[PDB]
């Protein structure tokens, strides 16, 4: 019934996304940006990370990284399936994008999952070991739902991400957009 309700739920966003993100426009693209980066600004308020890493790659994926406790990874009660694996799931990010994957750096170990759409491609897995802790995000937005445009704007991004860092003080928050290798943009925020 936890995995039935869960595709119902990817059901629901993607058939009216506007109605969970504002719009499926411009400013819908960018507010996928804003759901994962508050995700990593609760867990840095929580008092577990203090640096957040937002990078434009190449072919308009985004990756979102911070260094907090990482997404937990352990069998849950309700679903009988990974922690991270219930919380992406439920995403409205993961919905709404036709790729993402998630590495989670915690126990030691690096983990790993992919999906598409919502619907994770292979279970949870172990890929490597780490001495860090803390959570990796990279998505594609889905250019069925977002139909004007899946090319973020870099200033867009920067003008939001430096009033995060102002907002947050304490937490850096950087910006890299690598989507021209030739011509690499960063711009760093750290209040006080
Ligand atoms: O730490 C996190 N970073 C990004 N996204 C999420 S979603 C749930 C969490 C955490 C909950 C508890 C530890 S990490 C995080
Ligand atoms: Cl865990």
């Amino acid at each position: 019934a936890g995995q039935i309700q869960v595709l119902e739920g990817l059901e629901a966003v993607r058939k009216r996304p506007g109605m969970y993100i504002g719009s499926t426009s411009e400013r819908g693209l960018h507010h996928l940006v804003w759901e994962i980066v508050d995700n990593s600004i609760d867990e840095a308020l929580a008092g577990y990370a203090n640096q957040i890493e937002v990078v434009i790659e190449k072919d308009n994926w985004i990756k979102v990284t911070d260094n907090g406790r990482g997404i937990p990874v352990d069998i849950q009660e309700k679903m009988g399936r990974p922690a991270v694996e219930v919380i992406l799931t439920s995403s409205v990010v993961n919905a709404l994008s036709q790729d993402l994957e998630v590495y989670v750096h915690r126990n030691e170990t690096i983990y790993h999952q992919a999906y598409k759409k919502g619907v994770p491609q292979f279970d949870l897995k172990e890929v490597g070991t780490t001495d860090k802790t803390g959570t990796v995000i990279r998505f594609k937005a889905d250019g069925e739902i977002f139909t004007e445009t899946t090319v973020y704007n870099y200033e867009t991004l920067q003008q939001r991400i430096r009033e995060l860092a102002f907002l947050n003080k304490g937490i850096q928050i950087t910006l890299r957009d690598e989507r021209d290798e030739e011509n690499v943009r960063e711009d760093s925020y750290h209040y006080e």
